[PDB]
């Protein structure tokens, strides 16, 4: 089946947004996304981090993990600036050349979506804003999903 890879530094809030997509309808994290649109594996890699830096040890680990994968689904954090560790997932996913979508996270109300400037540059189109805490965005970030599956 097609697989979709969750990538970002911790704490952005991966492992929610997989927990939310597996209870869709219509070190790594697998689970069946399932609904109307069809089935594919997702993958939660967040695990694979020791710490919040981005490092050579982790990139070889992320690098396995996205061998198969037809989608990136790039978490970044949609109220906290953007970090350091963000800018290098980004070039290192720039490099990988596999379709990403820009998952802002913790978009809890309309209003923070009006501060998600910094995301668009980072070269990937505008951001799909989401929250696991008021499940918004999902219906959003499962049709980009599947437009981009072969
Ligand atoms: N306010 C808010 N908090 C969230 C949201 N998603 C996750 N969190 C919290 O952010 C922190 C890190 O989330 P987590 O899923 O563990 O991040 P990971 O380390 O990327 O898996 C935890 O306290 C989560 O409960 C969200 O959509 N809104």
């Amino acid at each position: 089946m097609h697989k979709v890879v969750i990538v970002g530094r911790p704490n952005v809030g991966k492992s929610s947004l997989f927990n939310r997509l597996l209870k869709k309808r219509s070190d790594l994290k697998e689970g069946v996304v399932e609904t109307d649109r069809g089935r594919f594996l997702l993958v939660d890699t967040g695990g694979l981090w020791s710490g919040d830096k981005w490092e050579k040890k982790i990139q070889e680990k992320v690098d396995r993990a996205l061998e198969d994968a037809e989608v990136v689904l790039f978490a970044v954090d949609g109220r906290a600036e953007l970090t350091q560790a963000d800018y290098e997932v980004a070039e290192y996913l720039r490099r990988k050349g596999k379709p990403v979508i820009l998952v802002a996270t913790k978009v809890d109300d309309p209003k923070h979506e009006l501060y998600l400037g910094p995301l668009y540059g980072l070269g990937f189109g505008d951001p799909i804003p989401t929250s696991s805490e008021h499940a918004r965005g999902l219906e959003e970030l499962l049709e980009a999903i599947w437009e981009r599956l072969p």
